[PDB]
């Protein structure tokens, strides 16, 4: 939640906007330009990916500070959980605040510093290790049952999206992409759209 | 990488420190109080959790701004990849960069704000323990691309141990066993040894 009490002290300079339960406060595909100080209530912010699929991003709460001040490659979609009162802070507004009171620059900066730490930790905590073994297993398995030695190699005539792959192994699309890529590099296998071609069943199996 | 060019403009106010390849630039359990502006080179950040397990966290490179000005909850351990030249910015140092120039407040804001956008997306992008939605997914995938419409039904001539199935989805032989069995009595599919027969591809795809 990452509160900034010290900011209540200034909402009297921002613009106050007030949202009923259910009301959309940030819209998908919209160009945000204000810090949104959450004086009271609760907000759900869902992210919407390049493929229309939605997914929760975070809840914000009292004294929380949301919002693109500049476009952040994220389509968001925020909603009010309860009756929520916000104070909107423009850049222009923010400047004045800082001039009365310069310590405020640093609490906005603390705020953000923890925010990065906190999510950065949790990426790092994602266990990318099994789910990588699991991926290979999938390919060996597919291969040694569907695979068709074509000369040196083995072919499978199998559509298989990275999505499907992550969906099947529970592996992050990043892992999926990077695991793929360096399997291709090291000559073990390469996946086309219609076909994967295996270059080294001996080794594939070896990493599992 | 998350650069801030506009900060090379102010190294002259910071204190410049220069680290050779392999040099440590944060020791573990080292309480940091200065933003670190990476002028040229490369830096390795590993996080160390409460249980002494290390992991990579990120690489930082030219114009990158690493550092905490405050405690974050993360034990970090940073290392030089090549010879690298950093400028270190205190809070006290920073306050002065922001009076000369108030436009650099917002740059540090934009920056961290991207960084927060970036990591959070990554957390949202992720694939809540499933493990049973995983299994089905597999079977739909196999089935629609490998099945031959045999009258009412679709067959796939495909050895598939339950061992292989848990190995792939990282699901427990029980879960597998139980997920299989009830798929049989609810008429969606049964799996023989050489062969699985899909009674109801319409439903399979639904259960996912």
């Amino acid at each position: 939640f990452f509160p900034i009490e010290k900011l209540r002290n200034y909402t009297d300079m921002g613009i106050i906007r007030e949202f009923a339960k259910g009301s959309a406060i940030i819209m998908p595909g919209e160009d945000t330009t204000s810090m949104i100080f959450l004086m009271d209530g609760k907000i759900k912010l869902d992210i919407i990916f390049e493929d229309g699929s939605e997914k929760l991003l975070y809840y914000a709460g009292s004294n929380s500070l949301i919002g693109r001040l500049y476009p952040t490659g994220n389509n968001i979609y925020a909603t009010a959980m309860e009756q929520t009162r916000t104070c909107w802070f423009s850049e222009e507004c923010l400047r004045v605040i800082f001039r009365t009171d310069e310590d405020m620059i640093f609490e906005i900066f603390k705020n953000y510093l923890t925010k990065v730490a906190y999510y950065a930790r949790q990426v790092a905590e994602i266990n990318t290790y099994n789910p990588t073994i699991r991926i290979l297993r999938l390919f060996y398995e597919l291969c040694s049952s569907q695979g068709k030695r074509v000369g040196d190699t083995y072919e499978i005539t199998m559509p298989l999206s990275q999505k499907s792959i992550g969906e099947i192994t529970g592996a992050h699309h990043v892992t999926v992409s990077k695991v793929l890529a360096c399997l291709k590099k090291e000559n073990i296998l390469d996946k086309k759209k219609n076909k994967f071609i295996v270059y080294n069943l001996e080794e594939l199996k070896h990493l599992s």
